[PDB]
């Protein structure tokens, strides 16, 4: 009655990319302990390596193959249970978003277990087509397509278009269990040297923890107040909770310790993701859900708490390595009119006085800018050192945001935007992205357009009036 | 339920009120002399900021609506309504103003009148080359270099343009008692003819701005692509507007600028201020409707007259042939939401439309939008083309043939399909724009994605099946 | 006691591209018509497709291969023929003057051939590489490497460089006798209806014929100087031996000026016949008759295809190729910046008034990595014919403004160029034109004062120039 | 029979000539103590134009020479020298003057002493930051947005710093009477600080200028690709200039502006006021390198007070840590002329020279150049390194390896071959040098298959194959 289709990542060239697990679960069925006939586990092959392939595309012909090889069995009433890699993870999410979006209790598929999912995209997408085709993770000179690194390019339109859209999903509500199963192990045989990303601490070598998690918050900021006061007012909203956790030891990809790729006949009795992949696969109710969300945060915890600290030495160095709980916030400002926001500074603020040059030292580890639209920010950021100094007495746990977007207030501004300050700290959490969408408010002054009936002509002065126009 | 307010605008890169000549002080004698209704003090002159690079048009008609309330609400709660006249960039800050504020509801818009002195309405040809040279051309010598933003207005294809006349397509200003006018004319002052930029001496156009994208008589014909491959063709079409070409007169300047060069000793035979003052005397659909019909007729004793100038000087003599033109403006995209930049686009003729059968000397110019690369601006001599097409060995015949890439190969995966429209005398008219928007079917390879219960891993062909995604 | 190496042009991917021509050329070595060895015919095949492959690459690999299979006959007295078709010219030339720049003497080439070189550059470059693959004769959707296509965009640094060396060459002194050989034919079918060079006059469907001519001028204008003012200086290229041959477009079966040519058209062919009255020469004499031949074939040729009329049941048209003229401007100051914004004019009439021939334009362009190069394409016929007149006074200039213009606030400007001449212009050549402006500068940019009170820095000008 | 004659050119940035804080009246009174012979009105205040797009650095400099030919000519000709004191770009600008009327006679320069105190000899890191984001840091909160051209020229890795930077290897100042002398501090004023770039308040830095930038003892290093892969080196270095790194002094501002913060109740004490006085007493070969000898000694201590900072208020607790660093500025060339802009670049360390061993916190910053891509510039921390690489696991190893593309495939017609140096940190010929910039330019051999261009006597037309032949041409 259970289905079971993998779906790969990107620059992906080869169907062992998926270990041995299929073999195992056919095999594990056998054993009576899952329900999937022989000829029920499909591998997934798509071309991602096509510059004229975008991601929505790939999720057609998803759609076309899915129909092609097994109509007669979801119309006998079969469903299946998607298994994805890397870009596969976001390319089935699109699908249900192309195709059920307001009815997913009529989607065919029963079950979503994402492993290291780029859900709010991989740092490395930036770096381009060919400078990262470099790296032997894709190798080839130029490899993966450049629609699909659109896509997973930090602060991308689609990511947010997606990822907010799926706000307002149910999964468990409609009988559909999706999980998220990542780790943050540097396979440190493969760093590329002159591409810190690849060591990130907070990553598998591709993608950060952070951004595999479907928990997280979209804010929205809109500045009020005519010509004073009143300013920021915020609304949040947050997905449905889903089954999220950190597998201990298993980086993004590789025979040794690759999350899929590194599972083996040998090793699956064994394997974090195997036994995981299996009990996810076993859920067949809203309880079994939450009681396996509840055992696999537990696991977060402890693999992040035994992966805190490592020492690696070899006859020439010695290196700790140190990998704390982080967080992501993609930033996004408008303003009132329609205009995105390119131009502009922003801060992270604390202290009694939300003071931007408070924030605990080592907070920071990564600012990112998206290349096609460039108004759109994504900080990576270390969310223990921030926690640990944000909490106290005396800076009281508080955390805010400043934007100065330009042009600015001055005697001579035209059209221009004011500063928009915001208090608060729940914005952000361990192993946890952000979306804050902000928006300003465009104050255009009344001399822009003025009318007088002195018919005697006169020059039209850029003076502004220094007053606001409705 | 009485009295009449008016409202003067000006157009880019205007400093001065001078722009509007000595118009003002003739139409306040006017009505003192009983020909209009106007009280002493209700004739303004509108002054805005065009030569900002932070002032969007959207910032300008917003400012507009503050400066009407600002100075004249009062009036219009007690049930005025002013009549604008406005000249170049002035129209398109109406219209946008109208569309911000009023559109569903144009019943009760406080504009009665709207006469529009050659206005770039769909686009002027000079905005692309930039604001540095523009502002060093003849035609800008007059005041300072033009705004980024409104230049970006102003540009042929550009976005905004084609979102407010899209919108203006469902107006009716005439059923909702607004009388609208566009006035213009054709002749080129030689004496500021820019050397290295032959837009400022281009025929069928007043040194900036075109006649054709002058008319607000203008059509949609959206082509959709179905599928062996067919074709839908649906076109709409505005109000009819009141539409006229004036008799040797230029864009600016005090020797013949349409508005400009009237004095109050040259205005009771200006043709400007002839036209203007019938047009502020409608009150009628049927006064409307009179006012059509002799303005056409003014359009072609103009037109006539104007075909031919001889120029002579004891250096060179010179024949200049102004005829009668017409301007497309294509949009492509495809099912898919994307907007696309590659494409080869024909015009076509005869027995089955070659791309080669067109009549010599059909064209005048294109211009490919700097922001949107997708958006082809085509500049026709209708005369020529109408004059080779409509013939036995022609049979009156045009049509459109776009070939958008990716195109079919075995490279396949992702291409588009030739688009062949089949037409004509209509899609051309004399003096008039149109719209051309053309929804490609994108296809998809089935190899694109594929899923195999073949557990034995392979490596993934990129080879596509031949066979297209639903 | 002589070698042929044949040359192809770019997008070329089968030796088919030399036509019938190399079988040819041994057929009439056989019978006596030439002295070539059997054998010692050679097809040249280099790879111009290859976006990381450069014509100093190509030029680098054309003597690596002379050498790998020659060098025996080479060094026995021997020397060869180049014969070269659209690229292969420039890389013959680029070659040339790798090797033996200094000392033509001792170059193993004895003729050079050139069959519709774009010495000065195609107009077609610049569509860029995908576009121009598109285009049907040389379809495939993105071809030629774009290190071609940077040295072969009209007005390139690469193609302006080779060709100033080329002022201080001499070949036929040095017993080298170069050629070239062109056409001005069309191919209609060919034509491509987005993009009208394909059927531009002046040229055959991709090179136009002042494109391909060795005998041009480097004109050089310096502004010198309140007033005073220009400066000219023009060097010209050494004759050489330039023809355009009748009804022969840039490629095809039908009409390809070496593409059409067959074992049994060859005796009629105007290329294959020019290309053995070429071989043939073997001095000073048999070099400069061959130039005044191919010159009455030159004007016979453009004077029977003045006008073509095409006929089709569906339409009738007339088709007039005159005779054109190539300008590319360089502009630069004393300082050794390249200038990007300017305006330029050309200047006729009794005051030189930049205002004053109908007709006189056919075509500009700017060249895409180069901002300050400016090409024009004019017709010469139509320009002599509104100049040369009385009220004309036969009277040509130019006029150049770099910016920034002196103005209220300029402190780093040039100055207005007025020339004044005519000779640029002749038909069928390119004329290079190299100015160098006056960068002026206001003494403002820099004072000092031994008023020791701290004061605000006003950037106003003095109204004065700094040495 | 004259005195001497000084004067000061500021950085960019300034609108108003109190950049100089009050160190002209300072001179002059010290003057008229008998501690420098200077007449009267001869101590001159200049002023250039830095905000200008228009202008260039060549045209600042063409400029000077105009300027100091109009006001001081008949003094010059008289048998008077003037002593040139800068503050940031101004250091450049002069050193561009010299370069373009005395650049091999500089015993007929009228200059006798160039005390520059702040310049971006080798550039400074915040001049890839655009004159729009520049101008809205708080630092020159009094003055405007720069220049464009005065941006390109700041650029770490400007083709036209290489320029005139390579052109100064040559020079001998000392052996022409001319006495050259670069003072600069390494205080961050932490008030001005914009959080939005941290280069604001990077550690070896001043807020503008890193300590590396400031100094003219460097070392153009040459490493030219041979072989039928082995590496020919050619290392050159500039002759010894006075270096002074003074204590508690930033770029600007009157709280601790290098200059900017001189008054005349505080110039007795002031670090910048003693030394430059000092600069400008020197009058021979010796007692400028026994002043040399003193700065060595100032920089050393003053590195050492300033190694760790301690800032305490009621809401937080920081260290800051400033060691000394050095800067790698890599240029990129074939043996054809071609600019190589695509390649990586690794350093290497330990035996068996490993990208992977370099010293944990070896890196500090990295650069490309906006409008020469191929120009690399690395910042470095030498303490760390000569730490981990000067011990006996690590062999005292340093080396570079660059792989330049195309690289060696099946691709071939046209490509590059990897590039393995290995030397270094020996004390003997290393190659980085504390509080000191580096410049590397690597030239690769380009190379060309044989397949580019074959010719055959076969007269059978066939299709042409890119098909590399896996050998090369000469
Ligand atoms: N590359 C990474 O792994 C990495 C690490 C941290 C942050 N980021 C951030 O991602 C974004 C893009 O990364 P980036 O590397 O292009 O920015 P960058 O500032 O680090 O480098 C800019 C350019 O210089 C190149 N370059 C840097 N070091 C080089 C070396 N040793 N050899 C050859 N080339 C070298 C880079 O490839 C890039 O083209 C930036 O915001 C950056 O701060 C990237
Ligand atoms: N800006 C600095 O102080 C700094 C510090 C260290 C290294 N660098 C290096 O200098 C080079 C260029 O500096 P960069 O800052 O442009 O590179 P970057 O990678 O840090 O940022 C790239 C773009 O994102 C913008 N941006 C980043 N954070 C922002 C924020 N909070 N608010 C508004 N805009 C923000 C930046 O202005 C920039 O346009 C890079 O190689 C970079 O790695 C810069
Ligand atoms: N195998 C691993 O997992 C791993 C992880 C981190 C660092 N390392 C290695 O440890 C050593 C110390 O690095 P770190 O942790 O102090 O800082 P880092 O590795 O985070 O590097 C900081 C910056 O310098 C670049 N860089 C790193 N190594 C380079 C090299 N050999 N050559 C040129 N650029 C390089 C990086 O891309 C980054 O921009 C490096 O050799 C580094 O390669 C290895």
């Amino acid at each position: 009655t259970m289905i079971v289709i993998f779906v790969h990542g990107w620059s992906v060239t080869h169907t062992n990319t998926y270990g041995e697990l299929p073999q195992w679960l056919e095999n594990q069925s056998k054993q009576g302990k899952l329900d999937i006939q022989v000829g029920n586990i499909y591998l997934g092959r798509y071309i991602s390596f096509d510059d004229t392939v975008t991601v929505d595309d790939i999720a057609r012909a998803f759609d076309q193959a899915v129909r092609d090889e097994i109509a007669d069995k979801l119309r006998d009433g079969q469903r299946f249970a998607c298994i994805t890699h890397s870009t596969g993870g976001p390319i089935v999410r699109k699908w249900m978003d192309l195709y059920f979006k307001n009815n997913l209790a009529k989607c065919p598929l029963s079950h979503l277990i994402m492993l290291a999912p780029a859900n709010h995209g991989s740092a490395l997408a930036q770096l381009g087509k060919s400078r990262l085709g470099r790296i032997k993770s894709f190798f080839e000179g130029i490899e993966p397509g450049k629609c699909v690194l659109d896509w997973l390019e930090l602060g991308s339109d689609m990511s947010w278009q997606l990822n907010e859209s799926w706000l307002d999903y149910d999964c468990t509500a409609n009988g559909v269990y999706s999980f998220v199963l990542t780790g943050q192990k540097i396979d440190r045989q493969f760093y590329d040297a002159v591409n810190s990303y690849t060591g990130e601490s907070g990553s598998n070598g591709v993608v950060r923890v952070a951004a595999t998690n479907m928990n997280y918050s979209l804010l929205k900021l809109h500045q009020e107040g005519d010509n004073g006061e009143s300013l920021v007012v915020a609304k949040m909203t947050r997905t449905q909770p889903m089954a999220f956790g950190v597998l201990p030891g298993l980086s993004h990809s590789g025979k040794n310790i690759g999350i899929i790729r590194s599972i083996t006949m040998a090793n699956a009795a064994t394997h974090p993701t195997a036994i995981w992949i299996l009990r996810c696969l076993q859920v067949k109710s809203r309880d079994s859900y939450n009681k396996l969300v509840k055992e696999l945060d537990n696991i977060t915890k402890e693999t992040q708490k035994n992966e805190h600290k490592e020492f690696v030495k070899t006859l020439v160095f010695t290196r700790e390595y140190i990998t704390n709980r982080y967080s992501m916030i993609i930033f996004r400002l408008i303003d009132d009119r329609g205009n995105h926001l390119i131009d502009y500074d922003l801060y992270l603020t604390a202290g009694p006085q939300y003071s931007e040059q408070a924030l605990p030292a080592g907070f920071f580890v990564d600012r990112q800018r998206n290349l096609n639209n460039r108004g759109k920010l994504t900080y990576f950021l270390d969310y223990d050192i921030m926690e640990g100094g944000i909490n106290t007495p005396k800076m009281q746990g508080n955390l805010g945001f400043r934007v100065k977007a330009y042009p600015e207030s001055s005697d001579q501004a035209l059209a221009y935007y004011r500063l928009l300050d915001f208090h608060s700290s729940k914005i952000l959490h361990p192993n946890e992205t952000v979306m804050v969408e902000i928006m300003l408010q465009r104050r255009v002054d009344r001399t822009v357009f003025r009318i007088s009936n002195n018919l005697t002509p006169a020059k039209i002065s850029g003076k502004p009036t220094g007053k606001k126009i409705d």
